[PDB]
């Protein structure tokens, strides 16, 4: 499509693209903001090279998906509860905390102080995912949900490993395994390894070939991109119709990135209408 | 409850012993119809002590349905319905590549090892009904392509009648047992090769799933043959598996082969 | 076997031992011929055996001392007698419904298992058996080679240690007893292939009730030789059932077998009774 | 380190931009040891500018070794000893390296290496992914390495132009893939499952899902735990590194202790390379008896 206030350059086939041509220090108007938004729904996950600024800046930009809430988390920036420090669930192919009923629309992240090379994050889409499975396959699932916990991130699953609460750690939520962005109307599967345990109904054995063959699937080269960090680089994701995985491959270097969360309503089949 | 004949069962899931009975004679309505009963509730039912003629094991097995005048290679000679089994060790039911497989199969010990050579059996019924409602309500309406490419087709060739081998054949993942009026599973690791509408990638791991699940012990028995020991099994409801630990001794069978309708989700 | 009737109930393994009256004392031609069934077949069954709770510990005696197994309840009256039972009306957990061997989780694991039944359905509950024997000897050579130097660390996590509380699955109070969590959790490490202190045979030594990974390696890189070798041993050619009479005396090698309860008589009493043969450490040679 | 060239790294396991040569002209001995350097280190190397002839690709590849056409690929009209990596804006077929592999494994000696060059790419897609067998082989337990150091696997094209190919329905297209025999697709080599690199001196695990069948000595139940294992862990995508290609990048990868992944997200679109292949000695254990 037609970009006249920014520059948009794709980075694979699939999903990804660098924004340039804006300086995020300003305000947007409303022509740039609508292209960044397009810009979001059709390449899920966005990147803004060389955007030194500020934590007010950073909340103000994020403010523009959705609400950005006051938090006060552990990790909170002092005198800017919105923005959490980041300095290192993971390395497994995951969606951020899909154990919360509703959990984040979005996340931007901004690289303060990373690796020269080493630390990319992968990104894939949900959508493309969905898309690749079969008429049969799509009939099948298209109605089942998922159960999610934090139980092996947090919870008793974890603990029980012998060598944050743990009731909230056990504490269960369900999910549609096909999801309807509010946004772009889009249907993309809704499952991960990091937080889900079973299909809503089923047992853990009976769950686990299909939940085994939607990771295998979903994950497929193909359907991913590979986003490297440099310094004052901002990226915003898809929390619903992305996945992510973070390479830890810079052992003994420093990486601290901010980050604020965008709010996001109850995943859904859909958002009162087909 | 049972008048005519004596039934002793095997496990609490499947198989029966019945005795009481003679099948050199011709069984009157009502001790034909406690046998019918037994295989519908048993669904693997065995006769010991039956010293009877090729034509009478015939006529016991025109009580279940039609045997087809057909002759095969391995046919008794004057008894074409009647074929010698001599000597499997996957789980399954026999030729479900077919639009038609058998219902059943009527086999008769003539001359067996003392120890070795038993045959697994399993319920499909057991199998589908410890499958939790939203598993079964997921799954119930799928179809599974059957071939015989792996046993005498292509991919068999191609690791060790072709055509006859390759010929696909569709049959509902979950059936109605035509005369019990029960629903089983219907899936095996021989024959089965991927969901209809689906790739392998997508099929493979419900397959192995349902395969694993219905070969636990618990839904299994272990029939022993002996001299004169008539079995019959139903061929749409239970799977088996042959074992082979008696190398080197004799092991001969006889079988005849009940004919059965396209395996069907309702009559 | 002059002194015995043995029918071995497979071509691999399980015999029905008959002409004893094991009320009496045996005396030492009758015992040894049992011995050495014991050891071929594995798994031995004596059908008619109206046995007093003296003349079961006795018979158990002449295999190795006892030594009571950590989980289960005494008899009253008996600490060396324990009882396996299932009432009519329990749901619960049902001991020994996935293939295991004993107790393996312990340093010294039981030897041998004699097994009485007092009162058992008329049709239900058997008992699977398989020879680990055979699952070793049906491995490729080479695949005997690249395994036969690996140990395997065993626990009771998933019984009644830290694994078990994380999940929902629950044994009734009825055979049960009351368990610590830190002993549930506490880890050896046996050989994956083990020498038979008696018949001298090599048997594969694995189960995944207690087996956690191999020693030495990660649990994600143990999954794939664990579960290999756990399909591998249970393949049904490998195994045998045991039907259960009241009465029947069982006695199995708690080393060289694995065994399997089939729960297929919901709504019925199921109670026997049982004494455990204490053993030694399990080990690749005894010399 | 670097004198004579410039070098990037793409990642912390491997991958690097080499930039400050002109590959139209001959490397003088100090540049070309530099960039052999650079291609024992990391394994993969792209240099992005070069508007080369295929003479100068030519003599580029020689200085790896001689070279030794992959059996499978079309040659251009000119030059045997240059092959087309070639799909159409129109084509529906199987696409050609979309398993992770290294190239040609069925052989008893395998190219040491490939020299790839961009002719005709997609602005956005067509990527290919590289990983190092090293780094597998590395992140292994020392008692996961000691039981599996001494294994060999069996290798053969079955599945890709044998018979375990004709026996199924997904198919290459005639337009970069030569007419094959099928005695030779069967045709099985064997290679050890660790192998230590002729020029770098390192072990590296050496196993891929597209030509190994079964572990020497083993039954097929026996080697699928393994080998399913070992394909799983080597494409942890924290082994891996994401080459995107502009026109006139030249790639040069080590066959020996990468394996590679061709993404196809340029449905419609054509991608046109030009290849020459690298020959390499028979994997092996040590080179030092
Ligand atoms: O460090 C990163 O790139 C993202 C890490 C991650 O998994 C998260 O914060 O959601
Ligand atoms: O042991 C048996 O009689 C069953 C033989 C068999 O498996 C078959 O009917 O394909
Ligand atoms: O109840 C049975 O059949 C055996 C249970 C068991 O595993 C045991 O007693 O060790
Ligand atoms: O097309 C690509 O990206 C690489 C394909 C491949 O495997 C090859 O050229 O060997
Ligand atoms: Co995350
Ligand atoms: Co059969
Ligand atoms: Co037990
Ligand atoms: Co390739």
């Amino acid at each position: 499509q037609r970009f006249e206030r920014i520059a948009v350059q794709p980075l694979t086939g699939v999903l990804g693209a660098e924004i340039t041509g804006v300086d995020l220090r300003e305000p947007l108007d409303d022509s740039t903001w609508n292209e960044i938004l397009d810009a979001f729904h059709t390449y899920q996950v966005i990147y803004f090279p060389g955007q030194a600024i500020t934590n007010e800046q950073h909340i103000a930009f994020s403010r523009r998906f959705g609400p950005v809430d006051p938090v006060p988390l552990l990790k909170s920036i002092e005198g800017y509860p919105e923005v959490q420090m980041i300095r290192r669930i993971g390395d497994d192919w995951h969606t951020d905390s899909t154990f919360l009923d509703a959990p984040p629309a979005a996340v931007v992240m901004r690289a303060i102080d990373v690796p020269e090379h080493g630390g990319d994050t992968g990104f894939l889409s949900m959508y493309t995912a969905w898309e690749t499975l079969s008429p049969t396959m799509q009939a099948t699932i298209e109605g089942l949900n998922v159960v999610h916990s934090a139980t092996r991130v947090f919870g008793s699953l974890y603990q029980a490993q012998n060598r944050m609460d743990v009731d909230a750690g056990d504490r269960e939520t369900v999910h549609p395994l096909v999801v309807t962005h509010p946004g772009s109307g889009r249907k993309g599967l809704y499952v991960n390894q990091v937080y889900c345990q079973r299909i809503e109904g089923m047992s853990e054995k009976e769950s686990e070939p299909l939940l085994s063959f939607l990771f295998a699937h979903a994950t497929k080269p193909e359907f991913t991109c590979r986003v490297r960090w440099k310094k004052d680089q901002v990226v915003v994701w898809d929390n619903l119709c992305t996945m992510h995985y973070a390479i830890n491959d810079y052992h003994g270097q420093t990486r601290i990135l901010h980050r604020t969360t965008v709010g996001g309503v109850r995943p859904a089949r859909h958002h009162h209408h087909h």
